[PDB]
């Protein structure tokens, strides 16, 4: 009821009643919004409204104090005052870029480039107004009432009427009625369920939309610089594996936040277990927004940590497979490893915060909130992929406009950066190197001869907005039969579609760009599938070659990345 201004913390009685969020804004400030957007209510004690009996009138402009009461302009008794004048919405203890958050629909670039341009304030009220906007969307979606089921992955689903199909991918998790989480892949679909439960004829699924919970730490905590290593205790005695660190584990000591950009291979894993090393009395909670990037910090802490000092924290609600060599939920051990969403009110003398491309402003927030810490590490690169923002359909989401963490990484530099590939051959690392990285990505193994591109635009079919290109994994299966020592290959597309049919043409195994995220193999089949915004995305494209260790074939739709792709060019 009573609380602090979203905008400048003068304290206020007055709520901005329209929005979604509904925001404590002061007499000044209230003002300036409800006279510049749609949004007229104003929500104090009681709400602005004539208290004349059965007045429709809520409007704030058109409302007046008589007495200790409000009425609007036909019922306001002789003696009141207009509850906006001199550029004040009336309350207690007596802005262009808020108007813009608080009336969009999220569907445009614009709306995530001004929710992280703005102040602090402004950038959580951004991330808390988008997640629940985000929330409500999933509302407006059709209910799938099972109709008949034909194996242990397979089943036939009966679509409301009115309600849109939402997409089929593991992108979209759905909720069963209480049978767990379930997952869609394309009439005789695919169904991956959580639980192992013989699927019912009847029982449905619905998207489990959750409550956005209001944000109150900052996405970044304000920076401090140190003249010397605080509360951290290094090691003299610091393995010559970890001695390329050195000088940056000592920044990290001598700031309150350190942000690293690692392009792919370039040791992220390495900097982050190391760092624990370095600092070994030092309490570690590793942190990221997936369960397979929390699990990667397992498997390097594995290697290199007492495996007794370490913990994956698992939420009670466990929805996918993770993490099984540490001991399980004990939240005091020396080395915590734990999702974003999953994290525990707790303190660390270091926060290690992995995958930053990948983490929203509302992540950021929230590990603020969750953890207390003396230094904070962000690690990853804005060069990679962001999250899915579900609402955005118009534009492009640009790098700096990921998250605080990512715009300063592309506004200031990165803190640290880790410049030599140690994966890649020479041809992969030379061509994202030029393409995202300004030149300033080394090649540590030399050209492996063994990266391809193939331009073929072939035929382009769509099973809804998922793409598939027949004559490209007909391309490939062609390779396949002269190029035998390619049968061990990953095959990565932009599309799940495009994936489902090579998977059954190829056999091989298939990953999409976006889930490719973090993993490497030693060859890669990538066909482009299109020449659409999505699968020319340089970051999409930057994720898809970076994941070869040796080899690589790339058979392209875009005449751009194609003649951008440093390798060695093949006929037919
Ligand atoms: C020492 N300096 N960099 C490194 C690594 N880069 C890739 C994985 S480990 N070790
Ligand atoms: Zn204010
Ligand atoms: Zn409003
Ligand atoms: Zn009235």
């Amino acid at each position: 009821a009573v609380g602090a201004c979203v905008l400048c913390n003068s304290q206020t009685s007055l709520r901005c009643g329209a929005c979604i969020r509904r925001p404590f804004l002061c007499c000044k400030c209230c003002y300036d919004h409800v006279i510049s957007t749609s949004h007229k209510l104003v929500l104090s004690v009681n709400p602005y409204v004539c208290n004349a009996p059965g007045c429709d009138v809520t409007d704030v402009t058109q409302l007046y104090l008589g007495g200790m009461s409000y009425y609007c302009k036909s019922h306001k008794p002789p003696i009141s005052f207009p509850l906006c004048a001199n550029g004040q919405v009336f309350g207690l203890y007596k802005v262009t870029d808020f108007n813009a958050i608080a009336t969009c629909d999220w569907t445009n670039a614009g709306d995530y480039i001004l929710a992280n341009t703005c102040t602090e304030r402004l950038k959580l009220f951004a991330a808390e107004t988008l997640k629940a906007t985000e929330e409500t969307f999933k509302l407006s979606y059709g209910i799938a009432t099972v109709r008949e089921v034909l194996s242990d992955r397979e089943l036939h689903l009966s679509w409301e009427v009115g309600k849109p199909r939402p997409p089929l991918n593991r992108n979209y998790v759905f909720t069963g009625y209480q049978i767990g989480e379930y997952t869609f892949e394309k009439d005789a679909v695919v169904y991956r369920g959580t639980t192992t439960y013989k699927l019912n004829v009847g029982d449905y699924f619905v998207l489990t939309s959750h409550t956005v919970m209001p944000l109150s730490a900052p996405t970044l905590v304000p920076q401090e610089h140190y003249v010397r290593i605080t509360g951290l205790y290094p090691t003299l005695n610091i393995s010559d594996e970890f001695s390329s660190n050195v000088a940056n584990y000592q920044k990290v000591g001598m700031q309150k936040y350190s942000t690293l950009q690692g392009p792919p291979g370039t040791g992220k894993s390495h900097f982050a277990i190391g760092l624990a090393l370095y600092y070994p009395s030092a309490r570690i909670v590793y942190t990221a927004c997936s369960h397979a990037a929390v699990d990667a910090l397992c498997e390097k802490a594995l290697k290199y940590l007492p495996i007794d000092k370490c913990s994956r924290i698992i939420p009670a609600r466990a929805r996918v497979e993770c993490f099984d060599k540490f001991k399980v939920n004990s939240t005091l051990e020396q080395y915590v490893f734990c999702t974003v969403n999953a994290l525990p009110e707790t303190t660390a003398d270091i926060v290690v915060f992995d995958e930053i491309s990948m983490a929203t402003n509302y992540d950021l927030s929230v590990v603020n909130a969750r953890l207390r810490a003396k230094h904070y590490v962000y690690i990853g690169d804005p060069a990679q992929l962001p999250a899915p923002r579900t609402l955005l359909t118009k534009g492009t989401l640009e790098p700096e406009y990921f998250n605080s963490v990512c715009r300063l990484m592309k506004t200031i530099g990165p803190d640290m950066f880790l410049g030599t590939c140690r994966r890649c051959p020479a041809e992969i690392v030379d061509t994202v190197s030029a393409l995202v990285y300004d030149n300033k990505l080394k090649a540590h193994k030399d050209k492996s001869a063994q990266c391809f591109k193939m331009f073929y635009k072939g035929v382009i079919t769509h099973d809804v907005s998922s793409a598939i290109n027949r004559p490209q994994i007909g391309v490939v299966r062609e390779f396949l039969t002269r190029n035998p020592a390619w049968r061990k290959a990953v095959f990565i597309s932009p599309y799940n579609s495009q994936n489902a049919v090579a998977s059954k043409i190829l056999g091989l195994p298939t990953q999409t760009v976006d889930s490719s995220q973090g993993s490497e193999y030693d060859y890669v089949i990538f066909t482009q599938t299109t020449e659409t915004a999505h699968s020319c995305n340089v970051n999409r494209f930057n994720v898809a070659i970076t994941r070869a260790k040796v080899g690589i074939l790339c058979i392209m739709s875009d005449r751009d990345l194609y003649d951008k792709l440093q390798f060695t060019s093949l006929e037919i």
